[PDB]
């Protein structure tokens, strides 16, 4: 149940994107294969720590969310944690780490910024063949800077923990969560799947 309620939110959580399936592929569900649970326990105190202080700046609540996180990069974000070292000015929302609460969001950066080139094989953003992976983690957002508009940060706002990015005409179809400090986030499933050709 506790991989089946992963699993509901995987599926659940699927929208139909504005690029048409350019960056993510063409699909309304998925071919869920293996959900892990990361039980790395250095990572899990850096995240609790930080999680306790951010709690402590923000009236004793944490604000932690369960989001999704596409990556190339995943078997290192899960042996040595998210690194905002790895990221720069950029994105909507600058040097920060991104997370959704559409997991259909998160894929469209599983093989890279806009899907990159697709699968490593067969060079196809909409493959169907080769496995996916997205993490499903717990990301500590504390007081969280409500934004619309492009607003590229080195940094959280001050007196701020996180960005979180509202949709809005002229900008985001669906929200964003973006922290800049990588203790914030543990990678807390790893989930191995296929994008579906649509029936
Ligand atoms: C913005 N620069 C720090 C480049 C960059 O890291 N892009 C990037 C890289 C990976 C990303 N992964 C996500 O799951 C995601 C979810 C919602 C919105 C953005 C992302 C996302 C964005
Ligand atoms: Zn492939």
């Amino acid at each position: 149940k506790e991989f089946q309620s992963v699993e509901e939110e995987m599926q659940s959580t699927v929208r139909e994107h504005r690029d048409g399936g350019h960056a993510g592929g063409i699909f309304n569900r998925y071919n869920i294969l293996k959900i892990q649970k990361v039980c790395n326990k250095k990572l899990w105190e850096r995240y609790t720590h930080r999680r306790k202080e951010v709690s402590e700046e923000n009236h004793n609540h944490a604000n932690e969310r369960m989001l999704f996180h596409g990556s190339p990069f995943v078997n290192a974000i899960i042996h040595k944690g998210f690194d905002e070292r790895h990221a720069y000015i950029g994105g909507m929302f600058g040097a920060g780490i991104y997370f959704a609460e559409n997991s259909s969001k998160s894929n469209q950066y599983v093989y890279g910024i806009g899907g990159g080139t697709g699968c490593p094989v067969h060079k196809d953003r909409s493959c169907y063949i080769c496995h996916r992976q997205l993490l499903f983690c717990r990301v500590t957002l504390g007081k969280s800077f409500l934004q619309f508009s492009a607003m590229k940060m080195a940094h959280s706002p001050p007196g701020h923990h996180s960005v979180t990015g509202r949709p809005s005409v002229n900008g985001l179809a669906l929200a964003e969560y973006v922290i800049y400090r990588g203790e914030q986030a543990y990678p807390e499933y790893l989930i191995t799947y296929q994008i579906m050709r649509p029936e």
